[PDB]
RNA sequence: AUGGACCGCCAGUGAUAAGUGGAAUGCCAUGUGGGCUGUCGAGCCCCACGCACGUGGGG
């Protein structure tokens, strides 16, 4: 069977502190216990690494922002918990591997269930698959002219790299267009329609430092007292289209990664 | 065979109609161009003649 894992599989580009000779590709997990070791990780495409840094800031982030800063001036124990992590200099593995052990069997992207920021059901009730091509950006779609990027014509279209195509999910996932997507039904309901990504058109602002560590930990904004949080990778169940989507004082709200 | 290769910004259009630059006005007043003065022996060749002093013909 077909399996893919972002935290052991690679596709993160990574330069190392040293040399700055031969970046290696590696995965998630590994990305994340050698962070002091490598200067920064890069991705290809600017939407993509726009959400990989809202992502990667809710999990390395996420065990050292703690999700929690009630009562003794949270805003000033935060800030001081922060400081003896940055002070550390590291993460240690083993608080990775328990994140990661949590929902371990959850990333694999090609899972039949649970998918990584996918929903499996979807296959049934689509007739048309968008495709790759409408999927991948750079690509052309299927009302789009065949001049630019290499010539894709939609018949027989080059398949995206595993590694690859993570990348353009979750540029999707971020940036997206809206209006007349393919259609499909839930329990009777059939709108082509679809609206924005959320920072669509937009300059996201990541600090950086010296080194990956460094800039993990200054990259979550300041969770505000609230509810507690999870991301759309940390939601026990699948929401459902029909309904409202759940407001999320959690910074995974306020990471725009709820839904 | 280079964020490249292939690749039109493009189809249309009166700036028009009207109009004295016009009225007046001496560049005026003065001045030698002067002295000197007769127009009176190489020249390259051919030929003819010669009293070899020199004559003439032709180019």
């Amino acid at each position: 069977p077909p399996s893919f894992d972002v935290t052991i599989a690679p596709w993160l580009i990574a330069r190392s502190r040293d040399v700055l000779a031969a970046p290696e590709m590696l995965g998630l997990r590994d990305v994340l216990i050698r962070s002091h070791e490598l200067s920064d990780v890069e991705i290809p495409l600017p939407p993509g690494a726009a959400v990989l840094w809202r992502i990667l800031a809710l999990i390395t982030a996420r065990i050292t922002g703690l999700d929690q800063p009630p009562n003794k001036n949270p805003k000033r124990k935060w800030q001081a918990r922060r400081s003896q992590i940055l002070s550390k200099g590291r993460l240690d593995p083993e608080a990775v591997d328990a994140y990661f052990a949590d929902y371990s069997e959850r990333f694999d992207l090609f899972h039949p269930e649970r998918p990584w920021l996918q929903d499996p059901r979807l296959r049934e009730e689509c007739p048309k698959t968008s495709g790759v091509n409408k999927l991948a950006w750079g690509r052309t779609a299927g009302e789009n002219q065949v001049w630019l990027g290499g010539h894709h014509h939609d018949l027989d279209p080059h398949p995206l790299d595993s590694a690859e195509a993570v990348w353009h999910l979750l540029a999707t996932l971020g940036y997206g267009p809206s209006g007349m997507c393919t259609a499909r039904v839930v329990r009777g309901r059939s709108e082509r329609n679809v609206t924005a990504g959320p920072l669509r058109g937009t300059v996201s602002y990541h600090p950086l430092g010296r080194t990956l560590f460094e800039s993990l930990i200054l990259n979550i904004p300041y969770p505000g007292t609230g509810a507690a949080d999870l991301a759309f990778w940390e939601q026990p169940e699948l929401n459902d289209p029909l309904g409202l989507p759940e407001e999320s004082a959690g910074l995974a709200g306020i990471l725009r990664l709820d839904h």
